[PDB]
């Protein structure tokens, strides 16, 4: 019955290895790009926004708010935003599952476009928070689009980016509060997991819905494996646990170690000084 020899990470790996691992899908959140320098969440974003003296904290990232006052998100996302974007050993990773063929999808909850950068293509991805990756004119009937290095180049100069075309105010295509999830989430959900053997699960305590429920919608034979701070969300320690693995600690070392298991160490080491090195570079 049990797909995996027992509940370990080397039972996990050595799944992977069978014929049966064919579709693999990744839940991946902020503690995936922690070790990037991209925060998030109660790491104190709300509690230093006096200056901006809004109605209420999170008015900061609230759509309605923001159509009509946009500044201090602009200003809060210059002075948060990473020197580089440098994705993690997590993130190359899962490049290694797209590139031997492996990876049906990766779930994000981040918006930092890491995944892209590292490798991941649109079809791989599901942005379920939305992205920075693209920006566009809030004025229904223009939704002028606009690139990261665009959108990047007006908040690093502090200037509230206005469409070229109307000047109505540009926006991060991120789901601000007040808007609804993206299409893709909810029609790539339907069917992604209906045939999906394994999931993999990192840098996120599953607190969050509808992401979370993700988990629930594979088949109940899948074995889910999730690399985290905390156990949360799956059934890893009571008499009937049988398909649900749980390493404790953070996303890069807790991938390294599955790396290991498949002869995949090297491989993925040197993708990543590599394209770290790359980035340097630009
Ligand atoms: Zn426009």
């Amino acid at each position: 019955e049990r797909l995996l020899d027992e509940l370990t990470l080397e039972g996990v790996a050595r799944y992977m290895q069978s014929e049966r691992c064919r579709r693999v899908i990744c839940l991946v959140g902020a503690g995936i790009s922690t070790s990037a320098g991209i925060p998030d969440p109660s790491t104190g974003l709300y509690d230093n926004l006096e200056k901006y003296h809004l109605p209420y904290p999170e008015a900061i990232f609230e759509i309605s708010y923001f159509k009509k006052h946009p500044e201090p998100f602009f200003a809060l996302a210059k002075e948060l935003y990473p020197g580089q974007f440098k994705p993690t050993i997590c993130h190359y990773f899962m490049r290694l599952l797209k590139d031997k063929g492996l990876l049906l999808r990766c779930y994000t909850q981040n918006i930092d476009t890491l995944e892209r950068i590292a490798g991941l293509e649109q079809e791989d991805l599901v942005e379920a928070h939305g992205t920075f990756y693209t920006s566009h004119c809030v004025s229904a009937s223009c939704r002028h689009e606009y690139p990261l290095s665009w959108m990047k180049e007006k908040i690093f100069s502090e200037v509230t980016p206005k469409c070229e075309d109307c000047q109505s105010l540009v926006k991060p295509d991120i789901v601000f509060f007040g808007e609804s999830l993206p299409a893709r989430f909810f029609s790539c959900m339907q069917s992604d997991f209906l045939k999906v053997d394994l999931l993999l699960v990192m840098g996120t305590s599953l607190q969050v819905q509808p992401f979370a429920s993700l988990i629930s919608k594979a088949p109940l034979s899948t074995p889910r494996l999730l690399i985290n701070k905390e156990k949360a969300g799956m059934d890893f320690d009571s008499k009937k646990a049988y398909r649900d693995v749980a390493w404790l600690g953070e996303c890069d070392q807790g991938c390294l170690a599955l790396a290991e298991l498949l002869g995949w160490k090297k491989e993925l080491e040197d993708l990543v000084r590599r394209e770290h090195a790359s980035i340097d570079a630009q």
